[PDB]
């Protein structure tokens, strides 16, 4: 829809500043180190339209549920990551007047996100008539020191006369979540400390009646500068500040570094110990130079790129896309904290609350299995196991047995508040179970599924067994009143994907129960009566199908709709979520994202080329891709069917979803969980990567518009590099023991230095 | 739950006062004259738990729509009822201490709602040891002078030794709304206080939605034997008068308080509103209590002459039916075509002031049978006059024609649930049906051939644009809807909905060929449209199952796990209060008539065999979690000769409020719910119906009833139907000779 940044291989940079595209711009320039993250907000302040957003991983608030009308079973709160105390604040005054790009005239603007070093640069000249001052910013959230945020500002007087410049590094707790249900603050300041060269604020989320955890943050600022310190009084009980000034001669420069340490109660047991660590880490960092801190940061990012960069030659728009995805994906989550997960919009916005969704096991798993240690995904599996208690509660809220994993959660308990989604989008249980299988197949490690995983599969199967009903009229089991992955169909009957996933879950669990050891089988305690019941459900599950079209019907009665292609929809009416009333969206034949195709994608090798063709040709043209998680899987499926041009088109739609604002909603933040798309399209799609009966298989094709593409993949303790050129694919074993892979049907042995 | 009033024929009276039942008492003793109304609040004041509620017809206030997640098309705001300036306030001090039933001890208590005269009586003895004082209250909201409220208080000293009494009639604008916290809704524009009278002109505060602000003018005049005393104005928001006197043992005194209430709904300007306030107050000051009361009771007596239902052998039912009609008439009597029937009338505020499809579906049949046709005619013009809002509602969903709202005050939608707001479109058909129902009953073509033709045309245009053609089935269908049975959401081809759409288009086409040249030109319906409409009627898909010989509520309904309601644990009923919404939706349980609602609307267009198959299949799946579901099914049962079943279903309609069935009558009465009993009795028990211009009956007598007699207005005739064990009897009380059909036999009525 709109591309506000230039195209470059390693940078997302622009020389244009427009107040009208501020939120979009802030989203694109977000940063993160897994421990915390934030939007590309201007630290000196900005009075125009903007979304202030800084988020601490795992730090959320239980916002009391807000709905028009209540329904029995609805959750009591919507957990959402808290917009944190503003610790980057650093107003800049020129001759006493603060800089504010919403009002100031500027020249020579540059906003540059350096993806290779993981740093955000921004520079411009403040144009105030005869008074002209250049400002150069650079900052980063250290991947070397998780609690560390580093900012640097360089000032240069371009005027013909002396000018006064004053920087006021500070910490401001007067913040709020724009999406708060009742327009109320979530932070209470516990302690503030202001000195000549330091400042710190210890805050704690306000109390709640839901018995959920309250979080304490400790933020301390330390400085490095050649400016003169000035006395300043603490402005409020919710803000601490310092002041440094300098009378710059023409062409003279000054600079200041702001080092902020951020600690939270999830890593320290008491306010006292938390406060102590805050001070100790600050003392430690004050011993390091800017270069020291930066190099340690860049060295780690360089290492990450070394292991997982995707080099595309001949198409920079595509190069920039894949690198932006992986950059923001890893900035959000790199498996460093086993307690965390991946919020849909990571640390770049508020929508969805940064909570845990089915996005993780459906779309994130494929990528983390491919480029990170298998222990990362194994832990994402345990994350759910550890929340089984909450799943039992969710199911009970709907009068169902077994485990019902939530649509939205932080502790296992449901958070979403829409009956069509909260109670009915149950396919998620199936996606959760599939992730277990996917991890097991990929890694060859069945120690999880034969233990903790068996319990999760058992309880999910228990849910399915209680949720289906037997239709005497059809002598088959059915699943009425649901919402499939395609959220543009609500409260429908026999959503194919859901029935398929339920049947598969039961089938797989029965397989696993036959493999666990006696002690485990005893604990699971699944009677022969249960197994017989489950087997009957597997045997007689109803699956809608249409002979004439040879397709699986999304849900019963789908073909009764007024079927017409997406091409018939006027461009000015798209996206339909922003232009049509909900009833119109629901009854129309338009699909939000993969549903039948999501199922086929999960079980891509279980369907024949003809079946896949029939379903793809029918559904793809009806899909509006209004979920960022839609384009990528469609690209893979297209590649699978040899629709090379369509695959590349879809690749661009996912790889550059945010960069080109495809869904006209990047103003709300980046589609982080969707950042998995480009990699999937390139590897599973273009390269045709599949894991079959324990061995890696590829069958690559090269986008006609490309010279080549190279990527690295982690597979059972081996690190492989795949390079695709016009003359065919090329493989190199970078590490690990000799491995035999399948390439278009030919077995090739890989060995180091050979 | 608990019955707090005695069972009497024409009175809802009790001699017991328990502060615990205060709110319940207040709701039950509400009064109203179609222009204004109020709960049975104690005018002298009460410091205990209570709901202050005085409401002016047509007055409302807007508030921002509130939902969890927004959907394009949702209304921007919703309307609310507003507690008006307190004009009945009249504290009574005995020896300088005001009476307060929340503190004072009393004896010989009486709370009496006289339904025949439309008057509220209350009396008791204030017990304060050596001091004992009797207090007798009487008040009414005149149906002779709509702007008039009349109160009377009689004080009688019963103790030994003289006693001091002081009454302070006043008007207090410092009122609040309970359902809110949003402090004040009224700004005082002008106050006046004299030793002889008082008045307050107030106006609702400004809103950001561009909706109307309302100004009220209230003036009080007195008539008493007590001596006037000079008293200073309490404050900026209240004006008062004071009268005192010393009563010797057994001596008494009285005081009347006449209040005139006018609103900006009837006056172009503030000073014209103020002028009227004074003019009417002068006029009323020329009349005695007896004359004001007599004029009032005379009109109520006339209302009963045309609608009374006398039941012998079931006193509980006798009181219930009378109470239903009384509160209905008190809420609305077709005096102002701009007003309607809110779920709570003038008895409370929680979701009680808007207009629902309920008046067209259930209130209409009742008013048609017991009031002059002019009343229901006004109920029709009400929708015609809000056509503009209907266009907006349709446009909010990208649809053509008119889409009448689910909930409204000004014609624009107020509801905030996509499955109801956007999808429960059967309401459009119900509104079109009301036009037909009225025409068939009255025989008056004037409305349908004019204003009605426009309403039908635009509703037809909505249908023509809302349906879609399914090439696969070569039939038109209507996907993604919610029928009357709200326990099925976003379903496809709800039979009742498709049936109503087809009917609407078919009826409109008939009407178009009959309107005059001016109307035709105004409607401007091309031949292209007419051809299209006919095609829709001709090829409309209607779900049907041959083996069960039933109309299928919606596509796929039979794939549900069909099981009788008897299988639901008794303690889990009502299910909307026990189950999660998803379970309710996928279950085969029905909230209220859906397919049966349509059969009820066209009860003579389906064969006994079709009606039996459909009733027999659906009634056992219906949980009747709607106030009117039992009444509608009672009629269908009676229609099928299921006498016991019809009676059983009827037993829950009449006393919903009197016996507080839902444990929420404390919030107010269920006015729109009070139409069920009459329907079940006359259409059901008596088998009343209009067929091709002729009136018909085929009554049976409930086993426990000795007899029942009801009045009915038809084609300018006043008929009295008396059903006894020896059969039915008829009396033509007024009007020209009329031939009716009684169980197939033609009977000529005369001696009118
Ligand atoms: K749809
Ligand atoms: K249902």
């Amino acid at each position: 829809m709109k591309r506000i940044f230039e195209v470059q291989p390693w940078n997302v940079i622009t020389h244009t500043f427009d107040p009208k595209d501020k939120r979009l711009q802030e989203s694109m320039t977000s940063l993160g180190n897994g421990y915390m993250g934030m939007r590309g907000d201007f630290e000196e302040g900005y009075s125009g339209d903007s979304l202030q957003g800084i988020y601490l991983g795992g730090v959320w608030y239980p916002d009391k549920t807000r709905v028009g009308w209540w329904k029995n079973g609805y959750p009591k709160y919507f957990g959402k990551v808290v917009n944190a105390v503003n610790f980057i604040k650093l107003p800049i005054e020129i001759n006493g007047e603060p800089v504010d790009l919403a009002k100031d005239k500027i020249s020579d603007f540059t906003l540059d996100l350096d993806m290779h070093q993981g740093v955000l640069n921004r520079s411009f000249v403040v144009e105030r008539g005869a008074v002209r001052v250049a400002l150069n910013f650079q900052r980063f959230l250290s991947v070397a020191q998780p609690e560390l945020s580093v900012q640097k500002v360089t000032v240069k007087n371009l005027s013909d006369a002396e000018v006064d410049v004053t920087l006021k590094p500070s910490i401001d707790a007067d913040v709020m979540n724009e999406e708060a249900n009742y327009d109320e603050r979530f932070w209470d300041v516990l302690a503030t400390d202001q000195q000549a060269d330091r400042g710190s604020i210890v805050a704690k989320t306000t109390p709640n009646p839901f018995g959920t955890p309250r979080f304490t943050s400790g933020m301390e600022m330390r400085l490095v500068t050649d400016l003169k310190n000035v006395a300043i009084t603490q402005p409020n009980e919710k803000e601490v500040t310092t002041a440094y000034t300098g009378k710059l001669a023409p062409q003279a420069s000054a600079e200041l570094e702001k080092r902020v340490i951020v600690v939270t109660s999830r890593d320290y047991d008491t306010q006292e110990s938390l406060t102590a660590a805050m001070h100790q880490l600050s003392d430690k960092v004050a011993q390091s130079s800017y270069e020291d801190l930066l190099n340690a940061h860049t060295a780690i990012w360089a290492q990450r790129w070394e292991k997982s960069d995707v080099v595309i030659k001949g198409d920079d728009e595509s190069q920039q896309g894949i690198r932006f995805n992986l950059f923001q994906l890893f900035s959000t989550y790199y498996g460093e904290d086993a307690r965390l997960n991946i919020g849909p919009k990571g640390f770049t916005g508020e929508k969805y609350g940064g909570a845990t969704y089915w996005d993780t096991e459906a779309f994130a798993f494929p990528v983390y299995l491919g480029i990170t240690d298998p222990k990362v995904t194994r832990n994402l599996l345990m994350y759910r196991y550890k929340q089984l208690d909450g799943a039992y509660i969710n199911a009970q809220e709907q009068g169902l047995k077994g485990a019902l994993f939530p649509m939205v959660t932080f502790d296992g308990i449901e958070c979403h508040n829409e009956w069509e989604i909260t109670f009915e989008e149950i396919h998620r249980n199936g996606d959760i179970a599939f992730a277990i299988y996917n991890y097991t197949r990929y890694t060859g490690d069945d120690s999880y599924v034969l233990h903790e995983g068996a319990k999760v599969l058992t309880e999910i199967s228990r849910f399915w067994a209680d949720r289906v009903h037997f239709s005497k009229r059809n002598n088959q089991y059915m699943i009425h009143g649901v919402t499939g992955a395609d959220e543009y169909e609500n409260n429908v009957d026999n959503n194919w994907d859901t029935n398929m996933l339920a049947q598969w879950t039961l089938k797989y669990t029965l397989e696993i129960l036959g493999k666990v050891d006696q002690d485990t089988a005893k604990q699971l305690d699944v009677s022969d009566e249960e197994k017989t019941k489950w087997q009957d459900i597997v045997d007689r599950m109803y699956l809608p199908y249409d002979k004439d079209l040879n397709i699986f019907v999304q849900h019963d009665g789908f073909l009764d709709k007024d079927i017409e292609p997406v091409s018939s929809i006027p461009a000015d009416q798209r996206p339909i979520n922003q232009n049509w009333s909900w009833d119109k969206i629901l009854r129309s034949p338009y699909i939000k994202q993969g549903d039948v195709l999501q199922g086929i994608w999960d079980f891509i090798d279980d369907y024949t080329p003809e079946q896949k063709k029939a379903n793809f040709d029918f559904y793809e043209p009806l899909t509006v891709h209004e979920s960022s998680l839609s384009p990528a899987i469609h690209s893979v499926l297209a590649a699978d069917l040899h629709y090379e041009d369509k695959a590349v088109e879809l690749y661009s739609r996912t790889a550059r979803l945010d960069l080109d604002n495809y869904n006209n909603d990047t103003t709300d933040g980046l589609h982080i969980t969707s950042m998995t798309g480009a990699w999937i399209a390139v590897v599973q799609g273009f390269a045709g990567m599949r894991v079959r009966d324990g061995q890696l298989h590829y069958a690559p094709f090269l986008p006609k518009t490309w010279t080549s593409y190279t990527f690295r993949q982690v597979f059972r303790d081996r690190l492989i590099e795949v390079s695709v050129h016009a003359d065919g694919p090329h493989f190199k074993l970078l590490s690990g023991e000799p491995l035999t892979i399948d390439v278009a049907g030919a077995a090739a042995a890989a060995a180091a230095a050979a």
